[PDB]
């Protein structure tokens, strides 16, 4: 649903600002995470790919591969509203896009096929959000 | 808690270097070691049994049947930050796992049985680490 994804997508990005410090990342990211749900938008910044993947390491969704970590997936999305359903359809679709995605020792780049691969998944389910707030902001 | 599994997974494993020097065992064990929580993974070497076996004697966590002794298992628990509800929750998960586990004269294969039921019960739980998945050092 739109509604969860909205929630969903503020927690995912509440860590942003700290992110940006830590990793030194450009204002560059900021269009990509304005954007970030804007149907046809393409999201093309390699350090979007670090910063999603910070954000991710820090609400300590990856394992030591870099991929998801499923249960703790599976407990952020139950956490900000998803049932078990909704919430294993998202695990889906990232462990898919894992597997969808060429292999890349960039790690940063990467992370931003997976996430690509993940934004064009939710538009297809018409689960993409509105948002009224950016995400990161 | 993951962050209490943590602690527990470090400091249970601190020992392993002079387990294996002390005893009979490969090199062969450290994969199990140093992929222990992760999620795909299964613990498979039967001297990662012996270590379990000689790490926990030397943490003075086993009775005289061999079984966890409940007592100093509490200890070691609350020592390394899990507060009582969860202590009494890894023990009776352990003590369930001696319980569920067949038999068996071979000590070390039945730990690794019993350590093998513990790790999935700890992955039901959603209580192990996702990106720090090493048992030990
Ligand atoms: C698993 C639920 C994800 C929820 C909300 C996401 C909002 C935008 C971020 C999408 C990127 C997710 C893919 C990341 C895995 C590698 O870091
Ligand atoms: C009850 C406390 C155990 C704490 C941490 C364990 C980390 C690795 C898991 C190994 C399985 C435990 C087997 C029982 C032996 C007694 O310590």
């Amino acid at each position: 649903s739109q509604e969860v994804m909205k929630n969903l997508s503020l927690n995912f990005g509440k860590a942003l600002d700290e992110c940006k410090k830590e990793m030194t990342l450009t204002d560059a990211i900021n269009e990509d995470f304005y954007n970030f749900w804007k149907e046809g938008y393409e999201i093309k910044n390699r350090e979007t790919g670090c910063a999603i993947m910070c954000l991710s390491t820090k609400l300590n969704m990856l394992d030591p591969e870099g991929n998801l970590h499923h249960g703790n997936a599976m407990e952020f999305a139950k956490k900000h509203g998803a049932d078990e359903t909704m919430a294993q359809q998202l695990i889906d679709i990232v462990h898919g896009c894992e597997k969808s995605t060429p292999a890349n020792d960039d790690k940063c780049i990467w992370t931003l096929g997976v996430a690509t691969c993940f934004k064009a998944e939710i538009h297809k389910l018409n689960w993409a959000p509105s948002m009224d707030v950016a995400v990161g902001e």
